[PDB]
């Protein structure tokens, strides 16, 4: 499978700026033709941890990238460590090793490559989440489709603030979201 | 069926201000008592397809019916035309109209019909996309259901801007909701 | 069952200031880890039935908290009715209450308990409902997960609006989102 997801489990899973700095909490749910989407992003190491703007005004974003091969493997240059990230059972993920999740995928047809076609903004679905779930404190979310190269597949999140931030940590809020299936 | 769309196809299938202007991206997918929903709009020709509020400010709301008989059928009065719209078999729709989709309208108990009884505002699912995926350019989608007359079943998309727009294409991010099926 | 709701009747099943004084319009769904969850708000009865913040300024914010035990039935201390809480079957419920709906509750792991650990805030679904449908009347849905003492698992509703409102029904748009399954 119902859903393909990286343990809820806070052991960091993802590179941002330094070594397994950030644990992204993705999960995917496939109802047909659309998959659910559940993210949040706990930043605990280096830059993007504790934001202070007074210092460094040029530190205001940042990006993770989840690549795929023909077949919906993490290609592991993607931001997001492929050991985490497998299909769901119970508290951990069926173990073994991750293979053919194709239409887990965001539909090429619907969300069309670069190079395939001309992009329209259907391929973005902005989202806000708050930082220590302060409303005085939003961030934005934008999620962006098969909109990467050097892969078949992309998710991308794209992470910006806008507000001049003194000491915030970036521990985020939930934020779901559905996207259209290859199949 | 799981899924009731119109082809993520981007050939117009929406008649707004002028015939065949604009490609409505709704896919509806029955999670038992919920359809989640994702949608998109693109204009491509005439009035609301380039924004000069400059020029036009009157002009900065435009809306979408979509109409269904006792059974669930796209009523051809709708804004959308009912040639595209049918259950989803691979990137098409087996290519003859559907009968039998009900459960995948709007619950009439929870989204009441305009009766003599007090109307309560959960008939109403507020979302804002962004023109051109441009941070600085939002426009709201205000959901509507079973509002409309001349019909058993509505879902209706209401398009508004506070922000003076000038040469802005209407194309849209995704969003996306859920409602309450009748069955 | 796939969903777990109360019934979508307008007869009052909540009790936020006084004995059923609002109806809580609730409906989770589950699909595999994820509930996709559907939620309005009317109150029709005494403190926050109508609001003028010009009479009671320091009248702007309110809670509803549902509470479980380790089996996932309602404690009868929570804000909400029990015996309208109960899974759906057609528009009623079997009307024989449920007992042990664990994995319709939110995820221990992924939403701790305030266990005297760093507790971070994707805990937390921060969204935006609209009084009586109108753009201009807001109100902030801070719904929180298993941060209740007194029980197993919570799921809790903060209501709170930040605008001086004269004589506004506080009944509300629906607002949708998802959290992730115990199971």
């Amino acid at each position: 499978t119902r859903t393909l997801w990286t343990t809820p489990d806070t052991s960091p899973n993802c590179t941002i700026a330094q070594d397994k700095d950030s644990k992204l909490t993705l999960v995917l749910t496939k109802c047909g033709s659309q998959i659910l989407a559940n993210v949040s992003l706990i930043v605990v190491a280096g830059k993007y941890h504790i934001i202070n703007n007074k210092n460094n005004p040029e530190i205001k974003s940042f990006t993770i990238k989840l690549l795929f091969d023909k077949n919906g493997v993490l290609l592991d240059n993607s931001n997001l460590g492929k050991t985490y990230w497998n299909f769901r059972s119970g508290d951990s993920n069926v173990s073994t090793a991750y293979e053919k999740a194709i239409g887990f995928m965001p539909n090429l047809v619907a969300y069309p490559k670069p190079s395939n076609s001309k992009k329209y903004a259907r391929d973005i679905v902005y989202g806000t989440i708050y930082l220590g779930g302060k409303p005085d404190q939003p961030a934005v979310i934008k999620t962006t489709f098969n909109q990467e190269t050097g892969c078949e597949y992309s998710i991308t999140f794209d992470f910006s603030w806008s507000k001049t931030y003194e000491n915030v940590e970036f521990e985020t809020t939930s934020f779901t979201f559905s996207y259209i299936a290859q199949q």
